[PDB]
């Protein structure tokens, strides 16, 4: 029944995309609010933004009043598409990389280092095909009417390639990869430590997710702000250079802009994926 297995894997893959699509679409408005607050200083420099966002509520109000309600899903297609090339790469190469750099968990230290190498390589290899979509997501979520900078998703690609080339599409690759490693190490480290300590299960997952993402957030900020420099006259000479200039100009706190908005996005995604699981449990067997 190899053919039946092939059909099973095919249905599992496609329906997985649907689950991911709904989850990301549901928490899409809060996601754009995060991206707006996070890269507002870049917009102010570019002249796209008039005044700094006073907060999450202020971001919601201004965006809704100036652009509308549908504008909160601007860039969402990138998140929808990104599933298939990611998971295809996931199901193909992730296990081999784990078999290449991994050590049996039954020493913790050697397993920890192995997980970083495996997670880093898998993340980087996936980003080679994926990163362009995340870039377009951020840029579409960023450009606003004061006269939009980009007409659409594919418009981003055309204008970025015409100005910077393929390099412009991969702005902030290094701090993204490092971010993946740091996030993963923090995730697994925190999870195993709090493991011996369902509502309890859901709360546990939220704590680890919040902690790991918060500490690795400055890396995410630098990544997104480097995406903003694509097609612009002035650009940072690296993530470290970007990091240095941010602190010297706006302070350390500027690296954590939109962090709280990101936490809200997390509980929204986790929330709606649980709801859909129950809905899926009723319609389909699994
Ligand atoms: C610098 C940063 C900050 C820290 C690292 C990343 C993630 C958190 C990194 C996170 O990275 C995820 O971490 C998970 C837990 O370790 C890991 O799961 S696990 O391996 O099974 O344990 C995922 O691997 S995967 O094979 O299932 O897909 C991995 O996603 C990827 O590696 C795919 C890449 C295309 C990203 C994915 C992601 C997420 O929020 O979940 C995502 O892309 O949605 C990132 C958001 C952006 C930042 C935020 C990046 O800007």
């Amino acid at each position: 029944d190899a053919k039946q297995q092939e059909t099973n894997f095919a249905i599992n893959f496609l329906m997985g995309g649907v689950s991911a699509a709904i989850a990301k679409t549901a928490a899409s408005p809060i996601e754009r609010v995060k991206i707006l607050i996070q890269n507002q200083d870049e917009m102010i420099k570019q002249g796209t933004l008039d005044k700094k966002y006073s907060g999450i509520v202020d971001c919601f109000k201004r965006t809704a009043k100036q652009e509308g309600l549908i504008s909160f899903w601007r860039g969402n297609t990138a998140n929808v598409i990104r599933y298939f090339p990611t998971q295809a790469l996931n199901f193909a190469f992730k296990d081999k990389i784990k078999l290449m750099f991994g050590f049996k968990k039954e020493g913790y230290g050697k397993w920890f280092a192995g997980n970083l190498a495996s997670g880093g390589a898998a993340g980087a290899l996936s980003l080679l095909f994926v990163y362009s979509l995340d870039f377009a997501r951020t840029r579409l979520a960023a450009d606003a009417k004061s006269a939009r900078q980009f007409n659409g998703l594919t418009d981003v690609y055309k204008k970025t390639l015409k100005s910077d080339g393929i390099a412009g599409l991969y702005r902030g690759f290094m701090p993204s990869v490092v971010g993946i490693v740091v996030y993963r190490g923090l995730y697994f480290g925190m999870f195993d430590s709090l493991k011996p300590l369902f509502l309890a299960s859901f709360l546990l997952g939220w704590v680890v997710t919040t902690g790991a993402s918060t500490c690795s957030y400055p890396l995410d900020t630098v990544r997104r702000r480097m995406m903003m420099t694509s097609g612009q006259a002035v650009k940072y000479n690296g993530a470290i250079d970007c990091l240095k200039k941010i602190v010297a100009s706006e302070g350390v706190g500027s690296l954590f802009k939109g962090c709280g908005a990101n936490i809200l996005r997390s509980v929204a995604g986790a929330g709606v994926i649980s709801m859909y699981d129950q809905l899926q449990m009723i319609l389909f067997g699994k």
